């Protein structure tokens, strides 16, 4: 691991790092009392810019309270002055496309178990405002019976192949449109067993990335072909959301095919706050102790706004907590 | 693993990645008789330029053919037009700061014990042309029993300027093997200290830090052991350290070498062996060949002409 950092993350001693990359480093951990393995990701919180922790702090808070089959549970979080510590779920089936080579391309009903997977991920965290922003093949991690688990949500803050014309033109842009993007891709490399979008030059991939022109083989059927021409779609505005997605025939004719779906975890239901008497006191201390939130008027004013934010999705998730 | 990439390399069956980067990607291999894993390495060919790739199939051609315990060993290379496959010895155990943040720091005596092993790794190497360039901590893998097999010998050119040292942080040309003994000496001071000689939370200061080459020397480092990392961490190239100097320190002290020799004449030149070297690959240019077999200089093109040689002696 980095130097300076510690042998121990609350429970767990460090041992072997396991990979790394510009979001941080991965260590396997040992809990000291139960000896579960947990994967630890460390952050350098130094080279982050105050705005960018704000808004890390805050899609953590979400992350660690909710929970989905098919993404990468973060169980819990540690800081010291320099390094964060996020304790997280341990799988080791490899990841996604290992399947896909040793497969050469999928049936349609076994790319479309995995599509199903991977929706009703993005759907979930959609759901509690939670984008994922540089989805590609990497984050779908495979456990031993070679279910998906969707890691590095929220990680965005901290290539190309996989992300939508606006992503690439460092446009502003809406998050869950880039994810249906890059989910188009993917279920076009599972099908295909090669990339709507490649070049053995980097300008001209991206330059065939914006132009959004692409070759579907024969073998991919109507039906899914009709689906992956709204999801690879270069208006953003005139592409598929996730409601479309689950709404279209071909999406849904994979209800527990080939195998039953794990179980769906419930989404916590957001109301609005007409007033200050309408907030929990004992939530909004919880909250507002948190650092992200010490400004307690601001906290206020993010909670009782008309706008749909983080904020409110976490005193939403601690209100149901608590209750 | 890559799209395109092959599902059987030789005997080897391809099972799941197990890490990337810049420089390629690794797969666990199985061999299909005797279950035997290897490490599996895929590059990509066509993202490199005419004079990277040269390079580095000039390398693994030289490291595919020798062996050495702290080397991590490279046992073939295979090739469709748009992937190389390196076959590499596999290990497990982790990376050498793995266990140094378990003892938070080395003893000198245990630190030294991993001196001598990538100093000897080194100095083979070095022996057969091939400078690393670009070692780092990551490099240095540990097998089961916490020895160290140094990886990524020959791949520089595909790409950590906390051990590189300035002439290399400069761009400059350079001594390959003086580069490695600079960043010996910051990786043995890290084993000894817990913390590196240089380091900034900014990389601009970063690396006008190891331009300037000043460091804080602790005082519980001994003073013998204190010169050798004064000689290794020395900016003034000229002046550093040599490898040959380093094994015969007085902290220092406490695999069978092929030697290149010269060929004078087209009549010296075994046809066997460059029928050999004509098959790698890396040699398109044929004339270009034949001049580095040909000229007053050591080179790569000697040593694998010399270690091919051997091997059909």
């Amino acid at each position: 691991g980095p130097l300076g950092s510690m042998q121990y993350v609350g429970p767990y001693r460090l041992e072997k790092t396991l990979g790394k990359g510009q979001t941080g480093l991965v260590k396997l951990g040992i809990h000291c009392v139960t000896c579960q393995k947990v994967a630890i990701k460390i952050v350098n919180r130094e080279k982050l810019s105050e705005s960018v922790l704000m808004k890390v702090e805050r899609e953590i808070a979400i992350l660690k309270l909710i929970e989905h089959p098919h993404v990468l549970k973060l169980h819990d979080v540690y800081e010291n002055k320099k390094y964060l510590y996020l304790v997280l779920e341990h799988v080791s089936g490899g990841e996604l496309f290992d399947y896909l080579v040793k497969k050469g391309r999928l049936t349609p009903k076994e790319a479309r178990k995995f599509f199903r997977q991977i929706i009703s991920a993005l759907d979930f965290c959609h759901s509690h405002s939670i984008c994922h922003r540089d989805l590609k093949p990497e984050n779908l991690l495979l456990d031993e019976r070679n279910n998906i688990r969707i890691a590095d949500f929220g990680m965005a803050s901290l290539s190309p192949h996989y992300a939508c014309p606006e992503v690439i033109r460092g446009e502003k842009y809406d998050g869950r449109k880039a994810d249906v993007w890059s989910c188009g891709v993917i279920l076009f490399a599972l099908l295909v067993g090669a990339l709507p979008f490649d070049d053995d030059n980097l300008r001209q991939l991206l330059e065939k990335v914006k132009r959004g022109v692409f070759h579907m083989p024969h073998f991919i059927p109507p039906d899914c072909q009709s689906l992956l021409r709204g999801m690879i779609e270069v208006d953003a505005a005139r592409r598929l959301t996730l409601e479309h997605i689950q709404k279209h025939i071909w999406y849904i004719g994979g209800k527990n095919e080939p195998e039953p779906e794990q179980p769906i975890p419930r989404k916590v239901q957001i109301r609005s706050l007409p007033s200050l008497e309408d907030i929990d006191p004992d939530v909004l201390d919880s909250m507002h102790s948190l650092g992200c939130f010490r400004d307690r008027n601001k906290l206020l004013q993010d909670l009782l706004s008309e706008e749909e934010n983080q904020e409110k999705m976490i005193y939403f998730l601690l209100l149901d907590r608590k209750l």
